[PDB]
């Protein structure tokens, strides 16, 4: 399948070269997979989700996304126009309030929730979790992300946005999950992207168009935006049978575009997520 005039990040993850604008992908499109977006919520009523999104847990007085960030990330995973995996099922877990903030204990509870709740959901092709959040190093937060991964969920986490080594941030620094840095449309590391040996992969993160609350769209930047490209890619590849939740991060790294990014510090992987799709 081909989606013309796609957002640059979708085109990038289906291309061996920067500078193209069509997204190419197998029409299975993540059907039969599920992606949990652990964030500020998801505006599931947005036409872009087509009934495929639903809120399943909140830790606040409402499940509404009053911020937009979670809706944007969910859109990059799985919206019809802005998403990598256009037929996946999206589940919202609101661990962040409408200011984008959350206590570490709430974030941990949300991760443990997903590890259990996936047993209540029909996801025969596999389960992914997208975590576009973080803060300072916490062994408890890392342990929770490791538990979620070990339960059979592909965990993709943002590296963080401090132009610093991700080893000092959580859950970015947990080795067993998939830690995602950000790149721009000219194949440069995004200026804010964290780096370091703990990174597994880069995805598009600068000027990413996706869904927003109020039935709208907008372009924003962050490792928060790179993470759902990788989560959606994992769901897409799991639906194709090419990998599993336990192996998908390694598979994405093995099949990535290699050596194409600039401003990668020595010791950080130079790997850009790529779907390897051949029409």
């Amino acid at each position: 399948a081909a989606q013309t005039n796609a957002p640059w990040g979708l085109a990038r993850i289906s291309s061996t070269s920067p500078g193209t604008s069509t997204y190419y992908y197998d029409e299975s499109a993540g059907q039969g997979s599920c992606v949990y977006v652990i964030d500020t919520g998801i505006e599931a009523s947005h036409p872009e989700f087509e009934g495929r999104a639903q809120m399943v847990k909140t830790y606040y007085y409402s499940s509404r996304d009053g911020n937009g960030h979670g809706t944007h990330c969910a859109g990059t995973v799985g919206s019809r126009t802005y998403g990598v995996a256009k037929k996946t099922q999206l589940f919202g877990v609101k661990v962040l309030d409408d200011n984008g903030s959350g206590q570490y204990s709430t974030i941990i509870a949300g991760m443990d929730f997903v590890a259990s709740d996936k047993n209540n959901r029909n996801c025969p092709k596999g389960v992914v979790a997208s975590l576009s959040l973080g803060g300072g190093y916490s062994s408890s937060v890392n342990s929770a992300a490791a538990r979620l991964q070990s339960s059979g969920v592909m965990v993709a986490v943002a590296a963080g946005n401090n132009n610093a080594d991700a080893r000092n941030y959580s859950p970015a620094s947990e080795p067993s999950v998939c830690t995602v840095g950000a790149s721009d449309r000219y194949d440069r590391r995004s200026s804010f992207s964290n780096y370091g040996s703990v990174l597994d992969i880069f995805g598009p993160g600068t000027d990413i168009l996706s869904t927003w609350i109020g039935g709208s769209t907008r372009s924003i930047s962050g490792t928060s935006m790179a993470t759902p490209h990788v989560a959606g890619l994992a769901a897409y590849l799991m639906t194709l049978g090419k990998t599993t939740a336990a192996s998908a991060c390694r598979y994405i790294a093995d099949t990535a575009n290699k050596g194409d990014l600039s401003n990668i510090p020595f010791g950080t992987v130079n790997l850009l997520a790529y779907n390897n799709y051949q029409a």
